DNA sequence: TGTCCCCCGCGTTTTAACCGCCAAGGGGATTACTCCCTAGTCTCCAGGCACGTGTCAGATATATACATCCTGTTCTAGAGCGGCCGCC
């Protein structure tokens, strides 16, 4: 369920940051989703927690 | 005994070693279900062991023959000496 289709990207990355701070996201998957979601442009949110 | 060049003691400046802190995510450790194969017999039989023996490669033997090592003699190169020549 890390895909972004059928949902606004901003609310989705907000929820992703919530579970990212929550410590149950397996970080590499989170930066991979950011890479294939915003075409590598969201590199500043890797250390949001 | 000498030497000289190879290694030690020390000054200086980097450098990565140890420590403080942080997550991670493969991975060690534990628990459980289950499934194969190894524990344990019965019977037997075909390979393995004790016995017996003809035999074929190794050892003894000795003149012959290697075979290299030690030594003697000769060849040739090197240093010393002496005679001859030119110069002051």
């Amino acid at each position: 369920g890390l895909d972004f289709v059928g949902e606004d990207a901003y609310k989705q990355v907000l929820r992703l940051s919530r579970r990212l701070i929550n410590g149950d996201l397996e970080h590499q998957w989170f930066e991979e989703s950011l890479r294939q979601a915003y075409n590598n442009k969201a590199f500043k949110l890797y250390t949001i927690d």
